């Protein structure tokens, strides 16, 4: 069965925008990652980045478990659970 | 001489605290990495990191800039111009 039920994880992104993300989930982590840049000036660049990382096997299988997005940054992975 | 005028790049972290922060001068760049945990959750963290970038050879010798720092996040790099 792999379990039927549907399981909801969301990844949380304060502010940024979607080209800017990137959501990877690889096994038993989950993880999102964005990076934006601040502010440029000079030579100098300014970047701030946001990952959020998860570690869940028991409810994280990369095959049944998906990634849907929003477009402030908050990342949802569904799908049945393990 | 290694040229006599107090230069200062300033290199901004918008808020985090010294201890999350990292300050490398390299030779050509000069770079300010600040990484902090947001919001710890279920086996899910959630971090932010601020990196600042410069590639600054003529205005960075990194035998002469130096780097001070606030308690917000602020670096200040100063010294000698080349």
């Amino acid at each position: 069965r792999l379990e039927k039920d549907r399981f909801s994880v969301n990844l949380d992104v304060k502010h940024f925008s979607p080209e800017e993300l990137k959501v990877k989930v690889l096994g038993d982590v989950i993880e999102v990652h964005g990076k934006h840049e601040e502010r440029q000036d000079e030579h100098g660049f300014i970047s701030r980045e946001f990952h959020r990382k998860y570690r869940i096997p028991a409810d994280v299988d990369p095959l049944t478990i998906t990634s849907s997005l929003s477009s402030d940054g908050v990342l949802t992975v569904n799908g049945p659970r393990k």
